[PDB]
DNA sequence: AAAAAAAAAAAAAAA
DNA sequence: TTTTTTTTTTTTTTTT
């Protein structure tokens, strides 16, 4: 469902703007839920398919997202603050989930990591970019 | 203690 | 002639 929506255009009415970023905005806070659920749970099959999916999901928040943070901004910018402040948060939850990799040594976790940990860079050096 | 499921690696085929 | 993607197999881990 996160592959499916698109970023519109600079010149897209307010309304669609706006509606589309609180769909984005559910969308982070149900995947922050969803990396809230891990921290009880076990069997590396749960931890291996959440380094999977959420791994393309990121990808999905770099392709579709960014551009409708690059077109409302000026405007949108408590919403697109609080989108950011929505994502540090699994940002850091993320590096705790790939530190918890590294300290478990497994062989099927550790393919999934350093991919993972260069679009972290990614999407925190498009934060400071934005932030200019 | 055995069976099933899932993932990863290797092979093969197509552009 | 070379690279990528899909399919199959094998192993490992978890459950009954």
């Amino acid at each position: 469902t996160v592959k499916k929506i698109e970023p519109g255009t600079a010149a897209d009415s307010q309304q669609i703007h706006e509606e589309k970023l609180l769909y984005w905005n559910m969308a982070v806070r149900d995947f922050s839920i969803l990396i809230n659920l891990i921290k009880v749970f076990d069997s590396h099959p749960v931890l291996h398919v959440c380094l999977k999916y959420g791994r393309l999901f990121v990808e999905a928040f770099l392709k579709q997202c960014m551009p409708l943070l690059d077109f409302s901004f000026r405007k949108h910018r408590e919403d697109v603050l609080s989108l950011l402040e929505t994502f540090q948060l699994d940002t850091r939850l993320l590096h705790h989930l790939c530190g918890h990799s590294k300290i478990h040594q497994d062989t099927r976790l550790t393919q999934h990591v350093p991919l993972l940990k260069k679009t972290l860079e990614l999407l925190v050096c498009r934060v400071k970019a934005m932030l200019t």
